[PDB]
């Protein structure tokens, strides 16, 4: 209670001084709440949905309705803003399911994400997967990049911190995927290339951390994932809205939230 009050007060200070709204949820591996802030306020998911999308793909691999080495053909029509791996593989004419999923998770590659969405039935099928694993909140309505428009008040392409944190825990800890598929996605999250300056920059350097970032128009900056601290496993979701901050200052904001999280966790002994 005392620690939870410091958590709240310190996030409210960041919110007030950075003119930002901060949504956080921390859950244990079974989805029980450790701490939260605006945890049931809706925020645009931005690229954070690419981690659940990968989980959906591995579920189809686990079930035999997809194969990771299946070649997904495409042309230049699939290149959109921020498609670094898709652009590199374009001349070869395809990416495999697994290549696309790894680029979506680790580089946030939009073309690779849309390639997978083409294959699994689109935003509706992403939403259906959320519902299947117990998430009645998260919804994908659009492909990239327009799903990141983050029009104020729009409930399309949103989640809440608590719903997403519980989805992360379900995927990583609650048996949604085989051990092999779970480990593959865990390692992709640890080796993510886009999160060096966000949440994991605010955590102690010996905590094992893996996460997926998101950036939206109108000041969305998010980071979801998992961390292992003091031999305890957690799932975490951070969504922020800071319209007036610079991109670097939003990075710093999420890292600061990581520090506030750390101080709560360390006050469990």
């Amino acid at each position: 209670a005392s620690e939870k009050l410091t958590f709240k007060t310190d996030l409210e200070k960041l919110e007030r001084e950075k003119a930002a709204q901060i949504g956080v949820a921390i859950v244990d591996p079974q989805g029980e709440i450790v701490a939260g802030h605006r945890m049931a306020q809706r925020f645009a998911m931005c690229s954070t949905f690419k981690f659940p999308l990968a989980a959906l793909v591995f579920e189809r691999i686990d079930s035999g309705t997809e194969r990771g080495d299946r070649k997904l053909s495409y042309g230049p029509d699939m290149i959109v803003e921020w498609s670094p791996a898709t652009e590199r593989f374009l001349a070869s004419g395809h990416m495999t399911v697994l290549e696309a999923a790894q680029a979506a998770v680790q580089l946030s590659d939009n073309g690779a994400t849309n390639l997978l969405l083409r294959e699994i039935g689109g935003p509706a099928a992403m939403t259906q997967y959320f519902r299947k694993i117990g998430d009645s909140v998260s919804r994908l309505d659009r492909k990239e990049p327009e799903m990141g428009d983050n029009t104020p008040g729009d409930l399309r392409d949103t989640t809440t911190p608590i719903a997403m944190a519980r989805t992360v825990a379900k995927v990583l800890y609650g048996g949604a995927l085989t051990s092999t598929s779970t480990h593959t996605i865990e390692r992709w999250l640890i080796g993510n290339q886009t999160g060096d300056a966000t949440l994991r920059a605010g955590f102690p350097k010996d905590w094992v951390v893996g996460e997926k970032t998101g950036t939206c128009a109108n000041g969305g900056r998010n980071d979801i994932g998992f961390f292992k601290a003091q031999e305890r496993d957690y799932a975490v979701a951070v969504y922020t809205t800071a319209p007036k901050l610079s991109a670097v200052e939003r990075d710093e904001l999420v890292a600061s939230v990581g520090q506030v999280i750390t101080q709560l966790i360390l006050s469990t002994d």
